[PDB]
Formats: C-alpha cells, sequence, structure tokens
C-alpha cells in the first residue's frame, strides 16, 4: 500500500500518471511550486516526494537522488503506483566546445556507462528516450528560448573517474576510463551526467516512457566559471523547460 | 579519386550530401525514379548508385546489401564523396501483435546484435538515429498515409539464428539466442532486421546524421501469410516514405 | 578546498581520519550522538554531514545515499579532506535461511552486481575489506551481544531485479538475474546489498582502509519487502556495532 | 521450395552437394565457366547463383556478398538444399611484409573480429576450416604453382577500423582496432578479410565442411587502397585454385 | 643460462628443437625410450625432461602437468633454450557416441575453455595448430593402425565442472558450464582436454609450431587397464612417428 | 572410494578434515615432517600425498602443481574423501618496495587473472579466504616472529605475460597485460602467484574454507639478488607457519 522506499500510496498520488524526476530532493518543492496546489506527500532518505496540478491534471514530482541505483527504485516504486511517464530534469557537465553554460541537452540516447541498465537489459540494448518524450522536451526547451542541443549523453556511474577527472585523491582513473573524454568528444557525445542510462534503459525496455533534459552548469572544454547568478538561473529555466514538458505529455 | 567499392567519383554525385540507402540493388533504380533526371553511376558487387534531384537538390540513392560490414563501406565511401546524411529504407519482421504487414517502422534505437557497430564505439554507446531524420521519417509516414510505429530495433548479423528462427538445417539456436525473441517482445522491441545497428553506431559516433524505415513484411506472432500484392504495395509505400523524409531533411 | 557535493572544508573535519559511512541521510545524527560533541556540518542531496569525537579523535559521519554512485563520490571527497578510514553500516536483506532478522553481517568480500566498482578496478579485481575493519567489525558486534555471521556478501545496483525480486510492476528479471539468488544461495553468500561492492572496490584499490557491517532487515526465504516494525531496533543495535569497530580502530 | 533469399531449389542444384562461394557476385560466371556445362540459375541481391559440372558432379557456385551477415544466409539457404561443403574464394590484404600480391593464402584459423560468428557459437569456439577442405585448398594451390602461404587469417566485420586504416573519413579508428594491425602482424596473422570467421564458425559448428582461400590484393605494409591493375590476374589465378580444390573434395 | 623452472641449460638439449610434450610426468621416459639414447637431464616439480635422438637429431622430451598454466612455463622455457615446435601427447574423454575408447584424436582447433591462452592472444584469436604438424600427427595414427578423428576439441581448466561432471562433491556446476557437454556435442566437437587451448594459442600467436594428438581413455556417452595401457602405448608411438615427419 | 588423480581412499585420510596444500610435490614430505607420524600415500602426476598427526588429529599434506587447473583437481578430490579446510603454502613474487624476500603474505583477496576460477562462480564474485583461515594464518605468521603483510595478491594463469615479464622468447606481452604490473602496483596489490584466485573462488563458492601464504622468494622492483641462504630460511619459515596456521584450524 505504502511502496517501502517513497512511504506514499497510490491514494497520494491523486491519479497522477506523469512523474518529473530531479536529481536533488531540493528541487522537487520548487519545481511542484511552478504548478497548481502544490501538496509535500513524504520525505525519505534522498526521495522527496510532492504532488501538484497541471492543467487540471495531477502530476507527481520526486526526487531520485544520484546515480542509477536510487533511480530505478524510485521509478520502480512510482510505477507500481500508476505512473508511466518520467520526465527527468537534471545538471551536466557538457564535453563539446560550444555548448555553453545555460545551454539545455535534450539526450537522444546515452551511453551506458552505468551497472544498474544492466539490470534491465543487455548491453546491446539502446538507452534511449521515448520518442514522444523527447520530442515534448525539445519543444518546450526551444519554446523557452534556451539554446537547445539533441544528441548523446555519456551517463556514468562516477562523477570523478568515469568523467575522467583527475584532480582527486588518487589522482588516478581506471585503464577503462583513461582518455575516455576524448573518445567521447570526437564521437560527438555531448555531455556527462549519471542517471540517464538506467532511466531510459529501464523504462524502454518496461513499457514506461522516459526521457532526459539537463542544463548545463559546467562546461569540460572551457575555463570561465559560471557565476551563481548563471547558474540560478540555468536551474530555473531547466524546471520550467520540464514544466512545459510535462503540459506537452499530458492527454 | 574513385573510391574502391562503389566505383563513383565526388564529381559524379554533382553534390549530394543526402544518399537513400535500401539493402537491395533493385530498390535503388525504383528509389531514384520517384526523383527527378535519374541516372544510373555505377553498379559494383552489392552496391548499385544512381543519382536524382529532388526539389533542385541533388540526392544519391546507393544500396548497401544485407548487413553491417557491407552498409559500413557503403556509408564510408560515400561519406568520403561528402554524403553527410543517410536514410535507410528497408524490410522488416515485427515481433509484436499488432503491427501488422504493410506498417512501417520507424527506429528509434537499434538492440546492437551485430559486429560491426563495434568497429565504430563500444557497445555501451547508443545505436541511436538522427533526431531530426527520425522526425522526418514519422512526418512522412504519417503523411503518406501508412501507419507507423516508433520504437526499438533488433538488429541482427544473422536471419536465422539471431532472429529466433528454428526452422533451419541445424534446427538450432546457440545458446545467446535462446529465448531472446521473447526476451526483446517483453521489451517492447518492434522488428527485427539487419543493418540499423551499425548505421546508427557507424553515424552517430562519426558526424553523420542517419535514420532507418522500413516496411513490415511479415509478422512472427500471425499465421496469415500476406499477399504478393501486399508485399509489393508495402515495398511502394516504403520508397514513397523515405524520398518524402528526403525533401524534408533538405528543406 | 570546499569539496563539491558534501559542502565541507578539510578544517570543518578537526583533523578526522575515520568516516562512519550509513546510507540513510537521517542514521547520521543517530550515530554522532553515541559519540562526544556532535556537531552538524552540513546537509546537500542526499549528504548529511556531522563530526563528533570518539576517545578523545575526531570522527566524521557522513551519509552516501543508497548505491555506488552516490557512495563513490562521499568516499572521493572525506579523501580529498583527509579521511583513510569508512566503516559503512548498512541494512541488508538475507538469503540464507538461517541468518535472521536483526542479525549483522559483515562482508568479507562482495559479488560486484555493481557500475561503479568498474570505474576503479576491473572485474577481476576482488571487492575485499581491509582486514583489521572486518575483524574490529566481528569483535565490535561479538562484544555487543549481537548475533554475527561473516561471509560473502552480493552488492547490487537495483534492490529490485538485481536481488531477483518479482513483486514489481512487470514483474520480469532480465535474463543475467534469472535463478541468481538460489545461485548466491547455493554459493554460500549471506546477503543482499547496495554498496559494498563499489566502497569496498574503490577503497581496496585507492589505498583507503573500508569495512561493511549490516543489519538484517528480511529473509527473502520469507518475503520480499521488509516489515516496518523490526527496523528501528535493528538500525540502534548496527549504530552501537559500527561505533564500538570505531573506537577499535581507532587504538 | 525455393529458399528465400538466393531463389532456387534443390532440382537447380542437379545434385550438387558442393558449392564454390566467392564474395563478388561478377566472380560467379567466370568459375562456373571453368567448368563443364555453365548454367545461369538466379540472381537476387547479392546472390548469382550458377551451377556446373566437374568430373560429371554437380557443382553450385553462389556469390555470398561481402560480411558475415550475407555469407551466413547463403550458407544456410544451399545447406537447406543439401550442400555440405562450401569454398569460399576470396581477396585479401596481406599484413606480414614479405606475402606478396598474387600470392594465395589458404586460411588455417581465423580471428573472429565479426558478429555473425557469434550466432552460431560463443568467441571459445575455434573459427577452423575443414581439415579436408584445407588440405585440398593447399594442394591445389600448390600444384597451380602458386606461391601459397597456410596461417591465420584476422576476419572483420569493416573495411575500414577494422582493418586499421586510417585514409577515411573521420580519420579515427575506435579504441579496440587501435594497434590492432601490428598486434596481428606480430602474432604472426597473415592476411584480413571479411567472411571467414563467419563461414567457418557456422559450418565447423553445424556439420559442414568448410575453407577459405584468398589472394592477396595488397600489402598492407605498404598502403590502404588496393592497386587496380593486379586485381584481374590475381582474382584469375584464385579461381583456378579454387575449382581444382573443389574437384579434390569430389572424390 | 638455465631456465627459471626447467633444471636445464640449452647445451643440455644438443641442438633439440622439437620437443615432445606430454602431461604426465611418468610419460616422459616412456617416450623418450622410444628413441635412440634416451638420457634424464632433469625433474623438478611436474617438469622431468629428457633428451633423446630421432634420425640423428636431438629431442627434448618435457612433462607439462595438468593445466595451461604449467604447460606455459614449460613451452616458454623450452623456446628460451631454442626449441620452435611443439607435439602435445595427451589422454582424453570423447563426448561423441562412436569415438571409442583407444581411438586417437588429432586437435584441428580448440574450444577455448581455459585462462592461460588470454594471456598470449585475445578470446578471438583462433587456437589452431600448425598445419604441418597437424598433418603429421594425422598421418603417423594412420600409419600405426590407429582409428584416428580429426576435429575440434573442448579444452578446459577443470576436470569437473568445465567438463560438466556432476559426480562431485558439490554436486553443482556453474551457470556458465551447465548444458555445455551437449551443446559442444550438438556442434561435433569430438573430446574434452586440458592444455590444447592454451598451448596452441600460445604457439600459434608466439612464432611456434604445436598440435595435440590424445588417446581417448573414456567416452562420456558409453575400460580394462589393458585397454588404457593399450591406449598410452599406441599414443606415444604415433606422437614420435610425426615427430620423425616434422624432422627431415 | 578412490578418487581418480590422488590415488588415495577415504580410510587412506584417518578422518583427516584439513589439508595443507603446497604447489610443488618436493614440499609435502618437508611439511609432513613437522607434524607427528608422517606417512608416505602415493604420488601421482603432481600430486604427492602424505598424512602426519598434529595435536592428536590427522592432517593431509597433498600438492597442487602449478596453477589453477591441476589445483581445482587436487581440492575436489580431497573435499570428495571429506577434507573441508585447505591452507596453500606458496611462493611469491612481491610487487610493492617495502615487501622484502623473506617476508610472508597472507592474501585477504585475489585478482582474477586465471580462468579455473570461472569454472565455480561468475567474474563478479570475490576470489576471498575464509576469515577463519586468514585469522589463523595472520596469527601464525605474526607469533613466528616473521615480517607479515595482509592485502590483495594477483593470481595469474601464466608467470611470464600475466606478470608482465618482458625477459622471454618473444619478448612481447598481450594488449591485456600491457602496463598491468604497475596497475596492480598502484592498486596496492602485494604480489603475484598462480593458484590462489581459482583455489579462493572455488572454496567460497563450495562450501569449504581456504586461504593462501607465501614466502616472497623475489620482489619485481629490487635489483638486488637473494641468496641461497636466505631462499631456504624463507621456505622453512613459511611452512612452520602454515603448520601453525594448521593447529590453530583444529578446533
Ligand atoms: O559535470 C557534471 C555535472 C553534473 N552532473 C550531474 O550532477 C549530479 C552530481 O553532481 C549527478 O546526478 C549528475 O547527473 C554530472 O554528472 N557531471
Ligand atoms: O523478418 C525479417 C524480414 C526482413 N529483414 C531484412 O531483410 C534482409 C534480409 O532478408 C535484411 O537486409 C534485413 O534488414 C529481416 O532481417 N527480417
Ligand atoms: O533486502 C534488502 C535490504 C536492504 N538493502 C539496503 O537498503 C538500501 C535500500 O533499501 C540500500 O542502501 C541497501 O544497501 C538492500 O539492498 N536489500
Ligand atoms: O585488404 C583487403 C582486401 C580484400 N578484402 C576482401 O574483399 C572484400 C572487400 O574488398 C571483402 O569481401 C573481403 O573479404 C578485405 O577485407 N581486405
Ligand atoms: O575425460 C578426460 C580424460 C582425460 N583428460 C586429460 O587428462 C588430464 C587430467 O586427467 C588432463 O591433462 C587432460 O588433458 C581430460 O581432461 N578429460
Ligand atoms: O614471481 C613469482 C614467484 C613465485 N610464483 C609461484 O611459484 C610457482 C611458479 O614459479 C607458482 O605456483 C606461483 O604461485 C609466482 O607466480 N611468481
Ligand atoms: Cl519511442
Ligand atoms: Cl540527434
Ligand atoms: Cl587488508
Ligand atoms: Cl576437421
Ligand atoms: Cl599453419
Ligand atoms: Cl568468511
Ligand atoms: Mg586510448
Ligand atoms: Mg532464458
Ligand atoms: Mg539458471
Ligand atoms: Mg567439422
Ligand atoms: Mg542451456
Ligand atoms: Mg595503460
Ligand atoms: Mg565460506
Ligand atoms: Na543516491
Ligand atoms: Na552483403
Ligand atoms: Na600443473
Amino acid at each position: 500500500k505504502t511502496v517501502f522506499h517513497l512511504g506514499v500510496t497510490e491514494a497520494d498520488l491523486n491519479g497522477a500518471t506523469l512523474a518529473i524526476i530531479p536529481g536533488d530532493p531540493a528541487r522537487v518543492q520548487k519545481i511542484a511550486e511552478l504548478m497548481d496546489n502544490p501538496v509535500f506527500l513524504a520525505s525519505h532518505r534522498e526521495y522527496t516526494v510532492y504532488r501538484a496540478e497541471l492543467d487540471g491534471q495531477s502530476v507527481v514530482v520526486c526526487s531520485t537522488g544520484i546515480g542509477g541505483p536510487s533511480t530505478s527504485i524510485a521509478v520502480e516504486e512510482l510505477a507500481q503506483l500508476g505512473v508511466r511517464t518520467f520526465l527527468r530534469v537534471g545538471t551536466t557537465g557538457a564535453i563539446q566546445p560550444h555548448v555553453n553554460v545555460g545551454d539545455m541537452i535534450v539526450t537522444t540516447g546515452s551511453v551506458r556507462l552505468d551497472g544498474a541498465s544492466l539490470h534491465f537489459a543487455p548491453m546491446e540494448f539502446p538507452a534511449v528516450p521515448d520518442f514522444d518524450v523527447a520530442t515534448a522536451m525539445k519543444a518546450a526547451a526551444q519554446e523557452s528560448g534556451a539554446t537547445v542541443h539533441m544528441g548523446v549523453t555519456a551517463s556514468s556511474d562516477t562523477f570523478y573517474p568515469g568523467q575522467e577527472r583527475y584532480d582527486t585523491f588518487t589522482g588516478r582513473v581506471v585503464r577503462r576510463f583513461q582518455g575516455s573524454m576524448k573518445e567521447w568528444q570526437d564521437m560527438g557525445v555531448l555531455n556527462f551526467e549519471m542517471e540517464s542510462a538506467t532511466l531510459l534503459t529501464m523504462c524502454a525496455s518496461s513499457g514506461l516512457k522516459a526521457g532526459c533534459v539537463a542544463g548545463v552548469i559546467i562546461n569540460r572544454t572551457q575555463k570561465e566559471i559560471p557565476d551563481h547568478a548563471t547558474l540560478k538561473e540555468t536551474e530555473a529555466r531547466s524546471i520550467k523547460v520540464v514544466v512545459e514538458a510535462a503540459r506537452k505529455m499530458l492527454k
């Protein structure tokens, strides 16, 4: 009745079949408050859960935490409660020279640099978004006036070595990931983040519609540091975009 | 100056940057004749090459042969000659009950059951189309009156065991592929074909735009045998759709 | 230096070189209050950070969130701030019939059913604890009156299919994990949890000492969803154990 | 009982249990005309099929197209019609410095750089010819006065990156294949082609007799694109050799 | 000068470039005694080393022990001492119903169910013999009266689960190997043994000529000491005649 | 009641449930003579078998030969005859600069660079010793006054390329093992040997207790050659340690 990790019931969802799923629990209330009649439902672990109304339809907002494992729990438990459509809104590091801080990226497929995707489909299976969700995300992002890029996202189980960061305690990156950022750059991959491979593989193989849109908070090829103002704005724009994409998915 | 397998030069293409790539050499002239001023350029091995004009712009039509290996040669040599966009038009076997003979399927991602895709990117990389191509294919299919489905395609290096056919000389399927059709069915995969994993992986990792649309010529769950009239009309519909998708990509 | 996710500086840690790392942010304060002079340091995302004093030495308490990815961030950032010893205290499902709810399990090695361990060492590398940490954990468990088991732990990037749970939205488990619980049971594996493979592999390959002790909240011989009744008592026992193990590691 | 792709019946084969299988459809008629009573049977896609008589016995000649996938279809469909012995005659690039254009290479085993072989046997299985076929090819080649080499062949699903060619559109080779040509050279591998791994693994695991003889059209210690001038004479030599090898296999 | 494990020098081999390599140290002297002037050179661990002369050419006989790891040490150290051709003579279990106890099997390729082969070449590389050795082994086997089969051999790092034996302490076989004997049977594999994948992969990727001939001592679908001892005697007569064919 | 390779019966073992398993047949008699009433039982292939009495309890001493394959046979056949605890005493090459010739290493986990471990458990499974055995080995080693190290061992199916030795016939190491010694050094791995991965994986997945202690006979980072004197003392100390560890394992 009450799902084990999220701490909500189906009735708590007031009929919602669509969820917006940010990684950060603090983003949940901010998203819900862009909609009508936001209601705090539960907070346990990394899972903060709200409901709100969008054009008269109930929508759930639930954080995932960082990484495929905590994401897979949230998606599973929301699906048990009747949710069928999942819109991730994230932050991301761009790896292409002119994909700038404050731009939006809508993932068309993910490099599966994760482990949880393999718990739903073998590696051969594409970590692909639902076409309708990706279409809605692209439309919402473009209509907002943001600069939007569609393309492949490298989705890593780590922030540090799997994104080929060397400014770390050991200063070492395992053989598998040595040279990997340049490899992805040369293959036209746009960005790194940490949940899309699990989310897209799990949903595409389980009868659930999913997509990922993320605001660029750092460009690994740029040396200029964004300010708080640009970042706040990037975060605000990303949540307005994902709510508009949700509007486009409702029926 | 003339590429080794296709036997054409850049000048022969008259400025074409877009190619339509059927599997079957006999389909090339049929596609070219839906366009203006079709001219035969070359035929070597499985590669029949025509040029034509679509809304005043040059377009190449070039067969790939069956399979990723022969496809990879055609795409590479056309890219050497300035082609940047590749629209595959194919035939396919549907594996879902209500995806009927005569319908069109636009691949949104491929299960990489091939070998050539791994010569361009490791297995983790998604075999996904260019989003604009997939969008153009869906619109062109709808506008032609076809019944169209968007979704995941299983792309196999074999027609027989990799599509879990038992009606064969040995009657056996290696362990890897035992139960695989039901596995993909339960994961929502729509169809089997034999070139999309290579094509989409090669192009998405190499700066080229690609997509795949295919006419359903058999449904592996249905007992009814489709007519000859049905299969001819399916091929004719698929080529009308791919040419209209090309038109959408050119402006 | 202020680390990117934890939001603390090295000076904030008051010279601590040992951290206690529960999964659940709410367990952090409870652990800190078994020690002297607990002080809240920061809370961001799934990371709640306290410090305290044990026998006159500073100790950090920091949550990891669920899964290898969020654990890998906490461990990395704490190691950047001088932490060298990491004691995970967790919850776990037993897969051997005579391990009871409320028992403690100290992992002697993990089955790497995760992805983040591969971002530190190839699969051949053993997910093994530091021997002193495992020894201290066993002694602390015995001395606290707990029933303790030493053995191999299956460490999964999912709660659901990677632990072969079938009471789920789809009711399916991917091929890889079909039969896996009985496989591990027959191999003598004691339990499932979700962070030890990442933690132990990253620490054993990076010059950091780690171990994992977890309280049994469910026996998978009975059911899949843990009972809420016993959670508080089991958690209270496990945190008494881990603080006493920390005491043993401080000398 | 016309097979799906080849367009021939068992009666068309006139009792043939041996097939000569070149890659290039244009080579089929040339091979058949070295025998008695050549008869054209069909041409569909990359499959041109002739029958002829050798020492009074029927032989079938059928092209495979480039790559494992199209080869696998031809072998299966021929086996359905009673063919049990398959002699591939190919073209190849030598990787050893003193294996010269115009030499013949008889494969004793293939490096499985393909995908279709895995649709018949897991990677551990050897891509090995039938001993009688290899013995016949060596004898035919030596008796003809050709310069012949026996050894391992690297059999690739691509012409370009899997043969470590760099004079391409991207100029890049994926990590897996970087340094691979020198690796095979140092291991004594003789040559690159594109069908033997599939053909030999499929046949050796399916009760069929197969081998591969190929004429060297380029030496890769020199250059990447084969010279046109020497193609005709090398091919003429190779097909004389394969017809004699077929004579030896008959009785 | 003196290799690390075998305990012999290059001069001890008297110019030999061919070695006969049985698995069992007790078989070494038996092989050397089919040749001229057999002399014991060393015994350390599983490595018993003799030299003899065949048609006036020095030949070395050296056991490998069971498994790829010990085999790889012997081959490497013999190669350091100038050996270039390696003839394995083994025992084997047949898995095809009419490959009988006492028959000889000459491996044309091995299923690599081992680990040491991967220390010389990636899994894609074929574990295949040198063609001249396989040809010499077939001719020697035929010319000695044996019933000989040419074909694929499954070469396992274990005697028990990797050959899908269930008559064991746990009675279990790991998932990877469940159904595997029937899989190989259906693929036409002739036999199981424990060294050919390592030996053939190592040699084919290192400029060394190698082959494997083995006497069938058990059929997994279907014997006496007299049968079993006759089988070993036939196998070593075959391998020595194959060496003669390789020398001149 | 007579196993296939070891040539002993259960009655020959006189009730022993514990075996000391050196690699070298010549070491067996030396170990047995440290105990009471040593009795030679059999010698076949690399398997020399003795029994003796330790504190009035029968113990078996049985060599394994070099490598996981011959080890796996010895362990299996001894387990069939009632042995449940296996103490390996080995020689080893240290790879860390201050792990000196004559030191003792007790393995806490093995890098599985072998093949036979995969015949008992998939690669994800940890090659870890029984905790009681590792505890007894550490105690026996430290009480002897030796310099003892606990840590990870790289366990290789080869002495030469898998330990990244270049002073060889070819002077080459396959790509997999290029750079591998430095990789393990930087990961804190203490040493190379050739049986622990198979032994520990087999036993930990089969209900048998196992551990490995080894005397350092070479340090891959030191140029000084140890004396014959130092090596003989090292062997003598290693066998006294393993016998004392055995004493500790008997109730
Ligand atoms: O360079 C970056 C920036 C952001 N993230 C996202 O931010 C979180 C952690 O910083 C994760 O959920 C991840 O998706 C990255 O992975 N990499
Ligand atoms: O069930 C079917 C029908 C068609 N095809 C397509 O038809 C060709 C072979 O029949 C290939 O190019 C492939 O893409 C299939 O793979 N499977
Ligand atoms: O059956 C169980 C019980 C608990 N956990 C632990 O509890 C959290 C999720 O419930 C994770 O951090 C995990 O380590 C499991 O994985 N499985
Ligand atoms: O360097 C060369 C020369 C020839 N081929 C063969 O020729 C065709 C492609 O040119 C394929 O069928 C392949 O087997 C190669 O792969 N590589
Ligand atoms: O069924 C059998 C019979 C014999 N051997 C051989 O005999 C030794 C072990 O019994 C090994 O060297 C191996 O090659 C087997 O592997 N399996
Ligand atoms: O550098 C060394 C020293 C010793 N050994 C051990 O000695 C035997 C071979 O020399 C094997 O059993 C192995 O465990 C090594 O592997 N490497
Ligand atoms: Cl879709
Ligand atoms: Cl795109
Ligand atoms: Cl340790
Ligand atoms: Cl054969
Ligand atoms: Cl050869
Ligand atoms: Cl244990
Ligand atoms: Mg690189
Ligand atoms: Mg199944
Ligand atoms: Mg099973
Ligand atoms: Mg055969
Ligand atoms: Mg099976
Ligand atoms: Mg390196
Ligand atoms: Mg155990
Ligand atoms: Na998390
Ligand atoms: Na083809
Ligand atoms: Na051995």
